[PDB]
């Protein structure tokens, strides 16, 4: 459910709000909270077309779509009125796009995020949950530093705000099997094509992790953060190489693998958690939560006193989780009916 | 010189612009170019006490002060007019203080460095070089995380400038010996005191540069860098714990060590060289070049095609360079004037 | 071709830019120039993903894709520096969200088209192309009269811009046959699902029109248009009484039809040119193009003098063109292979 | 009076706030007020000139005169504080000078519209009236479409704010007689100048109002308005040709009628209502009220749902109300002080 064990709210006088509403998260959000009491749920974004596409297929009167773009305090005002939960996830997310237009990046993904919070507390919103990625976390392209710098920015608003005014948290997550354009959907193509495997370096790591995974790791926080809390789903992680054997196993297929070359703007391993983040955080047990490190604004903390537990610790990244054999590889692939559809049409 | 051998330019019909003129580069920087043919040399910033104090120790004919901001392109638009050179060095520079006011890092190191190209761009200045830092690699702190940013807003412009109309590149330098409030300063105040050395964590290395050296950086970039590149220094690092014992012996001491922990954002070693930049590199000798990738926004560099000397390589960091020896790091103190005035004074 | 008879131009040092280029139209107008000369087609909109796959799909080196937004000025004068042609194609073109959003209709189709106008000027662009719809001819919904709108800036424009610094027009064209949610469509899938037919009030006339017709309409004012000229293509037209029939004729089907109403935001028939636009217009064959009146700012024309002309004339509607018979209707639809494949397959 | 019969208020402690308040309008609508309890009336406006000439002539200290710009939110925001009731009358009215300078009316009209109910709505202000035209259904010309824009604006704000938080609705009225600058001035000029009467198209039809009419309209919509209204007088229409006849008459003078046809900018007839607001609106009696549509964000209304009332009905317009004979323009003319000075002098 949508509530701790043990506490109830009802939705049923409650608006949510979710930015970015038209993409897959929101949608999978969206259609979570579709199954619950929620007086209304406000899909807001820039694309009146998918906007369109969503109102016909549910024909839910609780949805309601507004027109409108995080970069503009103003547009963002007349949707966030009367709204007591937002799930932003509005963002360009795209690699190249952003390495390429990062002044683009900065306006929607950092800049709209402070709007978002900005009018999110004029309007006393009660609980606002950022999204952000694995490749915030020591970023090295475009996309994951404009996240890294969001996830500042929402955590220096936490500090300045109190909580019983508006909680302000966020999430991280790993990769999502089979996203649009993503590697799992890419295999998929190339074994049905009769093309061989690309693969990058198939040592490579990634968190491993399901579009359901991602919405209960946003419920989770919802229900659980604290403001100025990031919260980490802990996940397990595969090789491309022992991923791309899972998929032409399973797909009883023998295409040829070719290696690539790592990509630019690309990891060996993601991280979850930073070396400091992981010697803070607490482990609540399927999730790390990391809470906020000097809400006082306590400058010593960064310059004349220090934390050996930070020293002591290294951080959470897709190596040293559980990495999975190609049979767990297996067993997870087959939990996703994007794969048992085009399996059993194979 | 500031000229590359078998050249000449002349400087006596050049304007050089320093936005952050007044900080301690730009002084250094300042100060070098006062030794040349340069026209003029405008020192632009905020601040019109630390302008007065300048103007007056220098009383040179050459040296103008505007008072401006990297935030406001009107503003930059009057110091930028006429200009042939900018060194860019205004930015929000102090851990903590991006740390608790990351907005503030945004405004004034990312958008005010789009403010500062654009305006240059207008203006048909010949060159911008942006200087930048080793914590804008694999960054954990905001302050890093904006100077990462800044770097992919400068790398972009470059690849939709011609170099023939505005060259863009920048610099990014390690640990400054002896900078105001730097680890250095701060022990030899402790030593003078009679107080413990307050080590953070004895095996975290720096990388070790003079202000000397960091203007010679930016020298070279001057004369060598093509549009889009990143110039690093190779340096040498030191750990805190042998730095410590290096000024103990210099200042024949017997102050106790004592270990305060690591502080907030904070890494154990500081990175020059990403994985990925360190595959793209030319050796220029004693300096890295990081040139720009995907020139013509080719997006198939980070979907399609790869790379297998990214695989191959690892990144630069100052546990992998040369790590100084005590007797190293003693000889590298005393080339300070710095040191050897308290030295000489204890 | 994409040049007069009588003419060659070679656009093989020439840079095509589509604002709203990942949409219906910027689409087909892209892949028109696809055949062509052109250096290169920029195609600049918001969205990330709706880039990558058109980028995947058509792998050629002519096609670069920009992020920005319209509404934007910094955004725009990136995608626009070195560029020669504009097809302004974004906007926010769906009743209902302009309606309740008109805020964000204003922004985007009237701010959005000045900012691209002032950057094309100050980038020496030679000809802007603005789209624009007969919804835009005595208009009732909010999305025509922001179009409306639109128009009156380009034109107003246009008067204060010589010819030879950047050539300013537009065009405004029908119904596209078989535009996504568009009542084609609509109708088959109620054919194949053995659905009513709901019709809106039968005798509802619209001008129909191929997407092909509007690129060629496109071309022909890229070609032949002058500054602050609106073409439009004559155009016969259908009620949807008889498009229903012609419908359920080819599709050998016996659905019922019912009458569900005129909606909100809807005329009973659509205007191409306003009862003065048809007074000024000079027939150009299949097309007319409507000339911007009083280019130097008189007044006089408005107040003091007068055409008897504009008296005399009667506006250019969907009720006065030809209305098509259903055995036309039927001919125009068998032409478009959305309806051969719906056909086949049915 | 200003209360609905069965009501009372008392405007002891009110304040009106009166935009574009030195204007005919304003100036009309401040002098009834003045005929009130009202507490304060406020003019706001950009003309010190105009306003020290009313200070001068009213002295009375329930007027003040506040300097300020609709374009300027913080402007609007010193002039709404503590306000309770807002007429909107600021805008730029004329037709040429919006058909060349589109982009200031969009400012002033629709941007300017927009700061005010923001501002108005913030300061918790009762009720706002937004005065409109005729020529905002079906436009022509970029005046009459910029205020078509402006009520599209405030009916969609009507939507998403509670009618007790602020109410918002508008008026739209007709030709009002003897107006600067406008025919019956002007043809009277003509007559004793012994000029021909310069006549457009004498079967052109406007409806006929007088500006005591138009202020009524203002104060039923005062009284009467639910939020999200457009408020109509119902009015009789002349012929200019009968116009004319009628002033001939009365001055008994044989000045020549000279044809000089249909001007740029202009219609045949004007409308009140379009077809689908004549379907929508209640007969108030002498006005009609047209309530906002889809309240709740209907799109089903625009897309899946008609209206068969629609389909039935036409336009409310100058050639279907009641045309005067030239006895009845006589004696409309003949109520106006203006006409008659004119007509003793003469
Ligand atoms: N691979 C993953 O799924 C993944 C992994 C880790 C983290 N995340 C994060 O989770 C969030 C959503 O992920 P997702 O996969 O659902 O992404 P997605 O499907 O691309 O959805 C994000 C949505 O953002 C909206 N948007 C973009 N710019 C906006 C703006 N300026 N104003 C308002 N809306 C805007 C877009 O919709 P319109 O075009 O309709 O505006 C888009 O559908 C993002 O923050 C992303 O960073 C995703
Ligand atoms: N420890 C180091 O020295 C070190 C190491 C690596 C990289 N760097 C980089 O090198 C550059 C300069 O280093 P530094 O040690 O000379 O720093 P610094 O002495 O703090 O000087 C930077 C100057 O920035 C100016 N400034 C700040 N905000 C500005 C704005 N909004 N508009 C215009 N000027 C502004 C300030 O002068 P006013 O108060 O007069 O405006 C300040 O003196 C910075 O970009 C820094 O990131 C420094
Ligand atoms: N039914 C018709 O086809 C029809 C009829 C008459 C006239 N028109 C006109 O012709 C033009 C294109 O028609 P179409 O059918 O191709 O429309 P469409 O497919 O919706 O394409 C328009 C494109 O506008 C882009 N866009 C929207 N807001 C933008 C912004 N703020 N900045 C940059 N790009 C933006 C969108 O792409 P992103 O989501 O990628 O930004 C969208 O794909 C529009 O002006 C429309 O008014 C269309
Ligand atoms: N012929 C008619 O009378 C007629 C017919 C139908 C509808 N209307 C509408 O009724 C309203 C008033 O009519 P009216 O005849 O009283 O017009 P008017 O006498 O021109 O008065 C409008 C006032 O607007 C003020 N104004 C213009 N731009 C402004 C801005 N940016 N900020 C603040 N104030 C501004 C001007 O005063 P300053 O120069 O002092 O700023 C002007 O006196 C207008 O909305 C008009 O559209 C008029
Ligand atoms: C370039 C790009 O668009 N990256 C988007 C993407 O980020 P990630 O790179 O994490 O995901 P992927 O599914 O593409 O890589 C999976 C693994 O397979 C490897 N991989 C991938 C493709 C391939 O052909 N071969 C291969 O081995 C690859 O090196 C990696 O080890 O997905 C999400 C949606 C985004 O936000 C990014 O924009
Ligand atoms: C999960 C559980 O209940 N185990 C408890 C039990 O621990 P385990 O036996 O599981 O071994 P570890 O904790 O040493 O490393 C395991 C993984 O965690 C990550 N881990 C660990 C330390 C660190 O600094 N960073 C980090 O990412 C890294 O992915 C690494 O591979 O004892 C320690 C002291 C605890 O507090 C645990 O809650
Ligand atoms: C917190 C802060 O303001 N950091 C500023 C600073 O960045 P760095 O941390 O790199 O420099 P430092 O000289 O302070 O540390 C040197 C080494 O000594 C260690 N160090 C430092 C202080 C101490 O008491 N003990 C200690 O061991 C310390 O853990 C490290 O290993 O200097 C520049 C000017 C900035 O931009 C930053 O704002
Ligand atoms: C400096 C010179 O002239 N040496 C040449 C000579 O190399 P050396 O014997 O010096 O050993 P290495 O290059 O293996 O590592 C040295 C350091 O560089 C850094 N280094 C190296 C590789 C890498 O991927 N990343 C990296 O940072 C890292 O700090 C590491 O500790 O041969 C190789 C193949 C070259 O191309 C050199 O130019
Ligand atoms: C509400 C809406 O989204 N209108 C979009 C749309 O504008 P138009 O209304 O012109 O097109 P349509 O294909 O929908 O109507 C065709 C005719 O069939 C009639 N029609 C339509 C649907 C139906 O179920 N029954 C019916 O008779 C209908 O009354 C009309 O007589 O198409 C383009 C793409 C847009 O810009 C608008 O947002
Ligand atoms: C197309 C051609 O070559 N015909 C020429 C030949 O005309 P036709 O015999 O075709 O009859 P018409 O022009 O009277 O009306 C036809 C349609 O046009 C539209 N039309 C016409 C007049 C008008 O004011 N508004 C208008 O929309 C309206 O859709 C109407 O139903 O003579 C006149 C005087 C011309 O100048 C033409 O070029
Ligand atoms: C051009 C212009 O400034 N139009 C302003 C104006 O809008 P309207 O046109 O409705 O008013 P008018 O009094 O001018 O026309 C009355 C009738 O007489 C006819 N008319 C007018 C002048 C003339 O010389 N002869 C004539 O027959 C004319 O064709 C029409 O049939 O008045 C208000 C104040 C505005 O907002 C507009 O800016
Ligand atoms: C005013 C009154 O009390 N008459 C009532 C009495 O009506 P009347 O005998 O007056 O004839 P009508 O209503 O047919 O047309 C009159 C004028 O209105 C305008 N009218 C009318 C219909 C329409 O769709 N649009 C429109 O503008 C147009 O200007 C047209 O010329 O019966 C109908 C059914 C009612 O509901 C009335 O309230
Ligand atoms: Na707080
Ligand atoms: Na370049
Ligand atoms: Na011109
Ligand atoms: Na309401």
């Amino acid at each position: 459910g949508l509530v701790p064990r043990g506490s109830a709210m009802g939705f049923d006088d409650k608006i949510l709000l979710i930015t970015g509403g038209t993409g897959s998260f929101g949608n999978a959000v969206m259609k979570r909270f579709l199954d619950s009491n929620i007086k209304e749920i406000r899909i807001f974004s820039r694309d009146e077309k998918k906007q369109d596409d969503i109102r016909k297929k549910y024909n839910n009167s609780k949805l309601k779509f507004y027109i409108g773009d995080v970069r503009d305090s103003q547009s963002v005002e007349t949707a966030m009125r009367d709204v007591d939960y937002v799930f932003h996830a509005a963002a360009l997310k795209q690699v190249p796009s952003c390495e390429f237009f990062p002044v683009e990046a900065v306006k929607t993904n950092i800049i709209g995020t402070e709007n978002v919070l900005q009018s999110a507390i004029h309007q006393n919103v009660k609980k606002v949950i950022c999204l952000s990625t694995d490749k915030a976390a020591y970023p090295i392209n475009a996309m994951g530093i404009s996240k890294a710098m969001m996830e500042k920015v929402f955590v220096a608003k936490s500090r300045n705000i109190r909580s019983e005014q508006t909680l302000i948290c966020g999430t991280r997550y790993g990769n999502v099997m089979a996203s649009r354009g993503s590697v799992i959907p890419l295999f998929i193509d190339k074994i049905k094509a009769g093309e061989p495997l690309t693969i990058t370096d198939p040592d490579m790591t990634r968190f491993l992790m399901s579009l359901e995974d991602a919405v209960e790791l946003v419920v989770h926080a919802f229900k659980h953060a604290e403001t100025g809390d990031i919260m980490v789903q802990k996940a397990p992680s595969s090789t491309v190489g022992d991923l791309a054997t899972a998929l032409l196993e399973l797909f009883e297929a023998d295409n040829a693998i070719e290696i690539i070359g790592t990509r630019h703007g690309e990891k060996k391993a993601e991280t979850l958690l930073t070396r400091e983040e992981y010697a803070q955080c607490e482990d609540m047990g399927d999730y790390f939560r990391v809470p906020a490190d000097s809400r006082d604004l306590n400058y010593s903390n960064y310059v004349e006193t220090g934390n050996e537990k930070i020293t002591q610790s290294y951080e959470y990244n897709s190596d040293n989780t559980h990495i999975l054999t190609v049979e767990e590889i297996k067993e997870k692939l087959l939990t996703l009916e994007y794969v048992r559809n085009e399996l059993n049409d194979y």
